[PDB]
């Protein structure tokens, strides 16, 4: 189980993280202008995320894995 | 385990689905211009996806869940 | 193997996706209005689709290309 | 509780996220260059962050706001 986001580095990623009691889920929401990408996980899952810059493609990347 | 994508409905979502032998993963890649959002799953997971239009916000939505 | 499907935008396209180790196939089961499509193709082959809203006829449209060796079932 | 962290863009920010049922807290463990931040806050509180590339000083920047009742640990 993994996810990956890549955006042009002129853009800003608005990342929100919370645990919702009503949903009983860990939420990671990523917004890039009018586009949103959300992933949701159970209350006891560990998500390891890596934020980086790719110089060759001029992109910001976020990769998430379940270790 | 769930994901959700929302994009302004003037945009087109390029969704690619494949199983990679080298990664041993089911891949769902969604590209919206220069932004990409990929989710990856194990070889025997079922992903139920729903593609819809939200008239109030003028957005295309894709929601995926593991049933 | 190009395809183009559409539904009125008040409705939802529902696609179930999985890789079946026993069939050794990627399987997509799609519900499109009153219609079911079962699509099966091989590992390391891609289904490449474009999902859009057609403002001219108020539809959700999916257009794309299937691998050469694809099996398709249709039922209503 | 505003924050602003940065690393040279040749490096990676590594954030581990989980909700600990026993502590009844959302926990984020971040590695930022030579530094570790442990951040803990309550359910139904949001950490709202903005991740960008700063072309002027070649850094990855994360700026954002933490909930009022947040615990922060820092180690090098
Ligand atoms: C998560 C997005 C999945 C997109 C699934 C697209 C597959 C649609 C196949 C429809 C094939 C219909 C063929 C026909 O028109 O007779
Ligand atoms: C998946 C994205 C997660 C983003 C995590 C942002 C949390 C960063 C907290 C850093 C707090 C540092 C406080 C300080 O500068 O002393």
């Amino acid at each position: 189980m993994a996810f990956d986001i890549s955006v042009n580095a002129s853009k800003t990623i608005n990342a929100l993280v919370y645990f919702s009691t009503q949903q009983n889920k860990l939420v990671i929401r990523n917004e890039v202008n009018d586009t949103h990408y959300t992933v949701e996980f159970d209350r006891d899952k560990v998500v390891d995320t890596f934020i980086s810059y790719n110089r060759h493609n001029d992109t910001i990347e976020i990769r998430g894995v379940l270790p």
